[PDB]
């Protein structure tokens, strides 16, 4: 797996985005990483934020669907019209599939400036794809048209006129060994529309939030490599905040820090990591009854931004923010771990990154087994609309 090593590139807090070709002759795009979606969906027309984008009429492998598609985010929206194409990707698999691509012709809050990505792959499974669940995403038309196994993994790697670069792995059909180091824990995936997991306790600092397990899962949890961020329910983001709040108290940030709408700075080197806590998310075992934590530092949930008007400080961002759909475990939670999307066995596996940002103190750590005995259920079951009643699944 060693070509698909540092197959990924990106601007910290933009997204991390892989190199595809789509098309005959083959067009180079920068798409972003995205196991928060579904579709594969690329800029087809000019945009202010774009360097280039798909021209399907320049591809003589191009089948038009005649058919139009519209995803709205929340945070974003875009539409276009979907077709077929060739694809590969050149730091990937040795292998071009034929997948479903939507060329992107409107779009709003969708591109970002400075990213240098032109459209995103969804990763995520059929359920969540747009407009239905029977446009094939890609990665089912990769491991249906190759050999390639039914799995993927990511390692994220965190980070004065520019923000900083950040590198990344995604190794197509395993898992390189290299990536890591200690043990591999896995949680089940809960459904398979997101990469939805369920997380049974959270600890600030060796601190229980003390919280109903289930108001960690609501209205989900999922795996983004497409959102920034640790997102938080309202109530679990308040006592998470309060908390950590409370052990950095000897410095007194304004409001907008912790809104993460503002920058805190420390003269260069000074940063004081060690009154800032650690994070541990317990999540389901595949063990009934068992548990394993993911614990992060400061150093993934603050943010490096160099300042040009105090570039001599060290300048950090606060990386968790309110959420009102669940819990985003995001890039700041992916990069202290190398993540396996063991779609193959209905799984997501963590263990340690040999590229995540530590200090002499203290290290990002995947611990378990933990145990509970009449465990409850976590997990929380969304309320189920009329429209989504009405739809049939052929
Ligand atoms: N019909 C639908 C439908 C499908 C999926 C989702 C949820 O999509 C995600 O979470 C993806 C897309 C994402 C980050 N991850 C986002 O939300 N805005 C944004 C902006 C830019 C890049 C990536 C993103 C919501 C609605
Ligand atoms: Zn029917």
């Amino acid at each position: 797996f060693v070509e698909m090593v540092d197959n990924l590139r990106g601007k910290s807090g933009q997204g991390y985005y892989v190199e595809m070709t789509v098309g005959s002759p083959p067009q180079t795009l920068n798409i972003l990483v995205d196991t928060g979606s579904s579709n594969f969906a690329v800029g087809a027309a000019p945009h202010p934020f774009l360097h280039r984008y798909y021209q399907r009429q320049l591809s003589s492998t191009y089948r038009d669907l005649r058919k139009g598609v519209y995803v709205p985010y929340t945070q974003g929206k875009w539409e276009g019209e979907l077709g077929t194409d060739l694809v590969s990707i050149p730091h990937g698999p040795n292998v071009t599939v034929r997948a479903n691509i939507a060329a992107i012709t409107e779009s709003d809050k969708f591109f970002i400036n400075g990213s240098n990505w032109e459209g995103i792959l969804g990763l995520a499974y059929a359920e969540i794809a747009r407009p239905d669940d029977s446009l094939e995403p890609f990665f089912d038309s990769l491991v249906k048209q190759t050999h390639v196994p039914n799995l993927f993994s990511l390692q994220l790697c965190g980070a004065s006129e520019v923000l900083a670069s950040v590198g990344g792995s995604m190794i197509i059909g395993g898992i390189d060994h290299s990536l890591y180091t200690g043990s591999l824990w896995y949680t089940p995936i809960r459904r398979e529309w997101y990469y939805e997991v369920i997380i049974v306790r959270v600890e600030i600092n060796g601190q229980d939030l003390k919280m109903d397990c289930k108001e960690y899962n609501y209205d989900k949890s999922i795996v983004d490599s497409g959102t920034t961020n640790l997102r938080l329910p309202k109530k679990v983001f308040e006592a998470a905040v309060k908390s950590i709040k409370a052990a950095s108290s000897t410095e007194k940030f304004p409001d907008g820090f912790w809104l993460g709408e503002q920058l805190v700075c420390w003269q260069a080197g000074t940063t004081p990591w060690n009154i800032f806590p650690v994070i541990s998310l317990y999540l389901m075992g595949e063990v009934t009854n068992q548990s394993f934590r993911i614990t992060i530092l400061p150093q993934q949930y603050l943010r490096p931004v160099e300042d040009v008007a105090t570039s001599q400080d060290d300048c950090y961002k606060f990386a968790i923010s309110q959420s009102s759909t669940g819990t985003v475990m995001g890039a700041v939670i992916m990069e202290g771990f190398y993540v396996v999307f063991d779609r193959a066995r209905k799984r997501i596996g963590f263990a340690v990154s040999a590229c995540h940002v530590h200090d002499e103190f203290r290290t990002a750590a995947v611990e378990g087994p933990f145990v509970t005995l009449d465990m409850e259920d976590c997990g929380y079951n969304i309320p189920q609309t009329d429209e989504s009643r009405s739809h049939h699944h052929h």
